[PDB]
């Protein structure tokens, strides 16, 4: 009851900063406009709304800027993975705004009945209905990737017309507009792009592709960080983003598990199903990650869907420990060094709760291949423990979050350091299960 | 007679652009105002360029862009060191250019006579005579570096005044203003500052101080990265940028060697002449050094005083070599292995020429401490190559750069990749001695 609403605890004030601001400018603009009666009133008030919505709604689609905020605390409080559907948002109620505002100076002109404001009106409200119908869903769920965003590209002309028909919009769009135009300037043909080539793709179960594309010979990402991938061959000109599912010491090739959640990651699982093809990713982004390997023995925690940079970050875990455990070739003798200067781990867990493993048969494949590798070892020491949670039947059920980690306190490795990857409704219940025995809890953007 | 003006092609196409900017608003603002006989015109003149100057002399001291600016190619084309002495020019030209505004308008004021612009003039005119006065270099050659701080933060007082003063200056002052207003509240008390602590203050020859500061417990950075050191028992208010001579493989303390070319840096080692002192540093701050590391018979290259990262890089890249010779407990095997995964050098030059070792003595002491730690193992292979010049008497007298470049060649040792870290006319003698011999150039920031 107080959980589900304190997950929505940033998109509910998101929301309610955007009512407000347009209550606000509406009645600001109603009682300016007063003695006009009830017609010229209502267009003005939806003047001023559609004077900001149509010029912030870009500065929505900054995925220039999104990356950079994505990474702190900023992003920490405000989602930032709902941009796109917060300017869809922004998209239908400029929409409504622009309906009710033509039938209001509609309405206005007739009472007045009983070149550049009408004409350019006219022309505005003809873009806006061309950009709405061949925005939908239905563009895109048909493999019309290129009609949507050319006939999308109309906001221009939107814009170009909004200048001369509003006399004052021009102040609004001079902020957003020179930072999406100083953006789009930024990110050129090969400003970070690297036209990458798929070495190979498989396609794992459950509509999931695996994407074992070349790395380029220049190419350093730290274990969690995601790229903007581009295939021309699927959309031409869409970026989406996926986090890289390979431990960087993996010199060879660059992973990515996409999994068919939408209409391009479908239209993509869709082509294959019935290679070296192109491909342009886009750079590294993500946060540091060097919390867990500077710690001693680190508890990830993951909850949901966004768990795939932790196939990367115990990837690389593993590589690091294995890359530690040195053989002499003369007597073959066999030990272990000490923590070296990038990895300062004695022990890890892993405890994964989800519904269950619709998608994510690739991760417990994975998961599996390092108990398994690690566990022929599992006689003198354990490194990596593995809890599977389904919470919908691997222990069946939701963890006991008290037993969980009485039984982490109980083995004393170091200075336990949990780090979790969810909703905040369970970053609540484990900073609260975990305040009590004195982990020094941290809570990951991705 | 071009390498001297190759070193300044940037300087001059700066102070160019300056002069033909003040050139242009003066021929501009004389033409718009011709009718009015040579007083007003002059005055108006001088106005337009004073809303210039008094507007942007303070993006000039931007110390928060200068850093994200000083790694990039738009670092490499301009200079962003001389931005101290490029914003004391345009403190002189506005000195300069409001006495004759003053000037004119006093003249224009007496052929009229044959409440806010003159006393309001008047109080700008003072304001600028006290900054004048008390920001020359005698204020903080003696020990006034609070002086020097306080009645030169009269600037506010400056563009208050200058607000109504000149009806169109709010429009220059907005965009660098809300700018330098902006980086202000960016950087706060603990932004990003770490209040370290001296361990010790040596004081090494020739007027230069090294001062091993506390790392900081979670103080990350690559080799050849410079911090805003802060002491307040030397200047309270005063950062001053620093490369740090350690590698970042030391876990234990922070080096710093200081060399005294200033007035504060000067009175540091004035100070200690005549440890456990408060610090502040500043974050560290470079350009990307993995180039040297991924690479195959690096040749650095230094010329000048600029190579305090080399000994960074330098303590670096032995570091990582010494840490992968293997011993055996059981049977005291000592083996060597192979590239991994964080430097793939074979092998490395270092070529410094300078005019002499003034100040660079510790410079000599290290790298003979290499040389020597490594030496002992020159019977079957030489890692670390150190050619020292001095171009003023360890071969005496210039490089003969095809020689050098010559016996780099003879011996392959991988893909030979220059790195330089000096003046442009050198940077063009090295890269026209380079593309005959195949070498991938570079140079670095530093
Ligand atoms: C850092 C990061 C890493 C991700 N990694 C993966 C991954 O490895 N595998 C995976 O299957 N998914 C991943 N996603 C989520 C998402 O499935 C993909 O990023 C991709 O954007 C989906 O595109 P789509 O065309 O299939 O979605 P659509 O069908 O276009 O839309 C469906 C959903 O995707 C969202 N969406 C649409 N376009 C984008 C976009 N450009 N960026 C972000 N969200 C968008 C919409 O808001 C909506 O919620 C990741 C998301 C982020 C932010
Ligand atoms: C990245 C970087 C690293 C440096 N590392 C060292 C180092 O390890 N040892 C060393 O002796 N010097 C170093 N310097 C140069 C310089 O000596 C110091 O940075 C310091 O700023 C000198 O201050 P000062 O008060 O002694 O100079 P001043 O007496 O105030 O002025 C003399 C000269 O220093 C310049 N200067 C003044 N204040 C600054 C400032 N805040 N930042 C930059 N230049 C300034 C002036 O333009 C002038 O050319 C470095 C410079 C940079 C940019
Ligand atoms: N900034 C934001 O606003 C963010 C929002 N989110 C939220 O993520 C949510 C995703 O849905 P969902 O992933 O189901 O939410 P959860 O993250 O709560 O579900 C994740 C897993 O946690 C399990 N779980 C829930 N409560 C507990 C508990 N008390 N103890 C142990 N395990 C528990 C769930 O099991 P069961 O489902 O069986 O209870 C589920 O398998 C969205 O509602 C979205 O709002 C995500 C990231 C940030
Ligand atoms: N962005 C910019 O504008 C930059 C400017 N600079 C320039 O750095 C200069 C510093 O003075 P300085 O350091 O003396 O200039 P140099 O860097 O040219 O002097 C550095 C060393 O190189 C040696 N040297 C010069 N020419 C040759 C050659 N043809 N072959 C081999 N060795 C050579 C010099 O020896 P000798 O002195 O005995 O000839 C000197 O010891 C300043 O003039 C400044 O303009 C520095 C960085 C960037
Ligand atoms: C984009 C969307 C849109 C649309 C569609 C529209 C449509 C329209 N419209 Fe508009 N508008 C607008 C947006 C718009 N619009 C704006 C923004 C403005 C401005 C406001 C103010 O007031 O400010 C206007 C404004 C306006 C005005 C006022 C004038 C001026 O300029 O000042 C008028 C009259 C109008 C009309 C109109 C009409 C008739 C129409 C239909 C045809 N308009
Ligand atoms: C005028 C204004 C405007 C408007 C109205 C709109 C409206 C809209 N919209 Fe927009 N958009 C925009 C402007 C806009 N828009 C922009 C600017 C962008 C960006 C593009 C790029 O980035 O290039 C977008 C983008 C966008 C996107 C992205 C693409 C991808 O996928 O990646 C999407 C999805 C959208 C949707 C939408 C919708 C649904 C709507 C409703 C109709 N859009
Ligand atoms: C800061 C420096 C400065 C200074 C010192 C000055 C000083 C002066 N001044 Fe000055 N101004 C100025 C800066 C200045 N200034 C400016 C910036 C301006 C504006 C320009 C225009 O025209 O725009 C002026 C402006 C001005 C004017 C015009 C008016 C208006 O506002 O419009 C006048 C009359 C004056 C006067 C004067 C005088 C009498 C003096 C002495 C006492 N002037
Ligand atoms: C009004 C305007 C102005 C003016 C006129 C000036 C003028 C001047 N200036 Fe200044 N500055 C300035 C504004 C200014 N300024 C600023 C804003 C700054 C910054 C500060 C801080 O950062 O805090 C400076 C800063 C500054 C500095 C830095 C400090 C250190 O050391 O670190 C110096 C050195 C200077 C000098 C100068 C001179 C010599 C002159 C001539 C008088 N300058
Ligand atoms: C449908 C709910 C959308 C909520 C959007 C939250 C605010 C997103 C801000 C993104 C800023 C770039
Ligand atoms: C005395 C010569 C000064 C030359 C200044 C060059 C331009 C510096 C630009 C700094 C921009 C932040
Ligand atoms: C300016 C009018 C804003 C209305 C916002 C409504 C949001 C509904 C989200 C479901
Ligand atoms: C507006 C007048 C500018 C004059 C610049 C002079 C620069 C001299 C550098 C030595
Ligand atoms: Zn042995």
């Amino acid at each position: 009851t107080r959980a589900y609403w304190h997950n929505h605890r940033s998109q509910l004030f998101c929301l309610a900063t955007y009512a407000g601001l347009h209550v606000l400018l509406f009645g600001l603009a109603a009682s300016a406009h007063r003695d006009l009666g009830a017609s010229v009133m209502v267009a003005k008030g939806c003047g001023q709304c559609l004077n900001f919505d149509c010029s912030f709604i870009a500065v929505l689609m900054l995925r220039r800027c999104l990356t950079w905020l994505r990474a702190t605390w900023l992003a920490q409080v405000l989602p930032l993975d709902q941009n796109i559907q917060f300017h869809q948002l922004m998209g239908y109620v400029v929409v409504g705004l622009s309906l009710v505002h033509t039938v209001a100076h509609t309405v206005n002109f007739v009472l007045q009945a009983q070149g550049s404001a009408s004409p350019t009106g006219v022309a505005l409200l003809l873009l806006l209905l061309l950009m709405f119908i061949c925005s939908s869903s239905c563009i895109r769920r048909s493999g019309h990737f290129e009609v949507f965003y050319w006939t999308h590209l109309s906001y221009l002309l939107v814009w170009l017309l909004l200048i001369f028909h509003g006399p004052n919009f021009w102040k609004w769009l001079l902020v957003p507009g020179i930072l999406f135009f100083l953006e789009k300037a930024i990110g050129l043909a090969v400003s970070r792009m690297a036209a990458v080539c798929i070495m190979e793709v498989n396609l794992l179960p459950s509509k999931v592709t695996h994407l074992l594309i070349k790395r380029p010979p220049f190419f350093h990402y730290r274990p969690g960080d995601y790229l903007y991938l581009n295939i021309p061959t699927i959309a031409r000109y869409e970026w989406h983003p996926f986090t890289i599912s390979s431990a960087p010491e993996q010199k060879d090739t660059i992973w990515l598990h996409i999994r068919s959640q939408g209409q391009w990651t479908n239209r993509l699982y869709e082509s294959f199903k019935a290679c070296n093809i192109k491909c342009y990713i886009d750079g590294p982004y993500g946060t540091p990650t060097r919390r867990i390997f500077a710690s001693e023995h680190a508890v990830l925690i993951g909850a949901g869907i966004g768990i795939t940079p932790f196939a990367s970050i115990l990837q690389s875990i593993m590589y690091r420990h294995q890359k530690r455990k040195h053989t002499c070739p003369s007597c073959q003798h066999s030990w272990i060094e000490g923590v070296q200067d990038n990895m300062k781990l004695h022990k890890v867990d892993f405890i994964w709760i989800n519904r269950d493993q619709r998608s994510f048969e690739w991760f417990v494949s994975l998961l599996t291949k390092l108990e398994m590798d690690q566990a022929e070892e599992a006689q003198y020491g354990r490194f990596l423990e593995l809890h599977m949670y389904m919470t919908s039947a691997t222990q069946p059920g939701r963890p006991d979050w008290s037993k969980v980690f009485q039984k982490v306190a109980a083995e004393k490795k170091g200075k336990v350091q949990v780090f979790f990857c969810g909703s905040p409704a369970l970053a609540k219940v484990l900073k609260g299960h975990c305040e009590k025995f004195g982990f020094r809890f941290f809570q990951e953007n991705f």
